[PDB]
This record gives structure tokens, sequence and C-alpha cells, in this order.
């Protein structure tokens, strides 16, 4: 059974990136500088502050994965609150934190919101003429 | 890297169960009402309500499992604003937010709260005598880095 | 790990995977799209790709289906470079037994870097692109570099 939630447009974007991939995040920043702008951004750990001091976006900051911030953006998701992830995960080094990873990447895909877990797909999402249009999505009908 | 935080007298508490556990957990509430009527309570999915029709204790309603209530109880532990776990989890069936169950236990571990698994470990923490005051327990220094 | 590029050709190479309750969410978005998706090359696993050619007028290459090895005849097509979209939807409420496979095919599709969408609005965002019809040049590991460092 479903029913439907309205994405914004203007979004709230989640920036996610393990450690070996967060020069990968920085550089697609980066390339999408004045697409980022007017969004709101929330990064775990401290990529916002290396995204911050990079190209003066400002990114509020969250716990970083191992101590947490996997579940506060889980828990948004599902609040409706976060409406796009980019999850730049490890596929090639073992995380302790790997059952908060695939709880996470389980909510976005519960919640049907864009998300994107490579750079390809990344590039899909953010150079769509429909990015800063509102969208009507179908999600689970909780009652 | 460890620093200290102070669980309050009054404990904020969660309680969480899977489906066919979730007759335990009410049975454990129904013996144990006294003592959980001093502190605040929250429950994953319509526990809250059943709870709420067979004792008149307050519970304060979080999503269901499946639906990411237990990311929103893992968020809350790590901002240190839970400070109890009564995680009721059937280890008898499988479940498709396993990952979800892991990652709740896994934090519930990092910013080491009292935590129960079964139903004999949660009678010993609730019994306790230190249960109802104010409770020191060690925790990562995050503000250091 | 040095990186090289690839280029996904015009006409794309696209996989059409769905657990049980989620292969009627993906027929929906095949019949919505169906007058994009018949400019490009398309593979299914099991009985999925029954469902295509009776509901539709879309040919499809008939795959293995997940639980006897049709996930990882997909995932070794992404590492030789012969799939190049991956749509997968699969189930978030469900336990499945495969669940490995699963999991082994989306960490190839990010090794690889190739377009993939687990749900409906991430899918729309690509086929809808106007680069989706076009070559798309993407970031890819340098596999021969790599061995030559493991040796």
């Amino acid at each position: 059974e479903l029913t439907t939630r309205t994405l914004p447009a203007r979004k709230h974007i989640a920036l996610v990136a393990h450690d070996h991939c967060k020069q990968m995040l920085i550089n697609w920043v980066k390339r999408h500088q004045p697409l980022l702008e007017q969004h709101a951004l929330s990064a775990t750990g401290t990529t916002g502050n290396l995204i911050e001091r990079e190209t003066g976006l400002n990114v509020n900051a969250m716990l970083s994965g191992p101590m947490g911030g996997d579940q506060q953006v889980g828990a948004q998701i599902s609040e409706g609150k976060i409406d796009v992830l980019i999850f730049f995960w490890d596929p090639l080094n073992a995380v302790p934190h790997d059952p908060d990873v695939k709880a996470l990447l389980r909510l976005a895909t519960v919640w049907n919101i864009p998300v994107a877990t490579n750079l390809v797909t990344a590039d899909f999402i953010i150079q769509s003429p429909q990015f800063n249009d509102p969208v009507e999505i179908l999600i689970p009908d909780y009652q």
C-alpha cells in the first residue's frame, strides 16, 4: 500500500563518504559548486569542514559514521527531512560499522529518495533538469 | 580518549520488541510497573499503544523497526538523549531490517548505556538499587577527534 | 588506486532486476519509459523477462533468476564492461536467501562506477536525463596498474 510525499524544489542533501572516498567526494562538490550552493547541505564527520575550507559552501555537521552519523542521517530520511543522499561508501575496505552502512541504504530505498553510491549516478542526479523541481514520490503508507 | 557523562536519576528508557517477543516485553512491563512509572518511556511501532492500554503508563511513540525506528533510537543514543535500552529482539526468526538491529546494538555498545537483550538481563538492570539514582558512565570523547 | 576512463555508448546495455514483490513496481517503470527503452539493449533476470515481453513489445535477453545465479551473471558482465546501467529494485522489507549475491552485485556496480538505481526516484533521474542517450565518459579503476601493484 502506497501514498505520496512531496520532495521540495529546494532540497536537503546529505553528503557521506568513507575515508578513502573523501577526496573523491570533495572533487565532486568542487565540480558542481553553483548547483549545490542554494540547497541545504549536511555531512558526517569532518567532511563538512573539508568542503567548507575548499569551496566556501556552508555544510551542517553531524557525527562521523563510526560514532552514529549514519543513523542520524537515516532517521531524518524516514522523518521526511532529508531529500537526497550522496553516499560514497568504500567497496574495497571493510568498515566496523558496515551494519550502519547497509541500514542507511536500506532506508533510502524504503523511502524512495534519490540516492547515488558512485560518481556517475551522482552526476545524473545533480545535473538533471528536474533537480530543482518539486517531486511527488510514492512511499509506503505507514498507517 | 574516554570522558564521562551522567545519566539522570529519571532515565529515558527505550523499549523495543520484535513481533514474536512483544508478549514477553509487555509481561516484563506489567511486572515492573511501580519502578517504570518514575521514568520516561519510548517505544517503537505500536508497542507504546499496547503498554498504555494495559498499564496507563505514558509512552512516546516512534517508527516501527522496518520503517526506521531502530535508527531513530540509535540517533538519540548517540546524542545522549536515551539513557537505557531494553531490546527484546528475536533470535529464532530472521527479519529484513537485521542491519538496523545490529547497528542499534553496536551504538549502544559504543556509547556504553545499560542495555538488555533478554529477559533476565532486563530484570537485573531495573531491579538494581542504582537504577533510580544518577549514574556516571564512561564514554568516547568525541569533542576530541 | 589509480583511475582511468571508459565510455558508455550512446545505446546503453541496461540490466533490469527486481525481487518478487518489486516486480510490479519495475513493470510500471518499464511501462512509462517504453518509448525511450526501445532504443537501448535490455537484459532481465528470471521471470521478469516474461512479464516484460508479455505486457510490452520490448525484447529482452533472458538471464537466470537471482537465487540461481542471475545476479552473478550481471556482476560478471559489469566488471567486463559489457553492462552499462543497472536498475535493481531489491526488497528492503523482505529477507532473501541470496542476500550475499544482492550485496556483491551492488558492491561491483560501485567499484566500476556505472549508473545504478535502487528505487523509482533514482531510476527516473537517470533515464530522463538528456545525457542518457549520448556517450558517457566515466572514471573507472585502472585494472592493469592495480594488478601491477599486487605483484
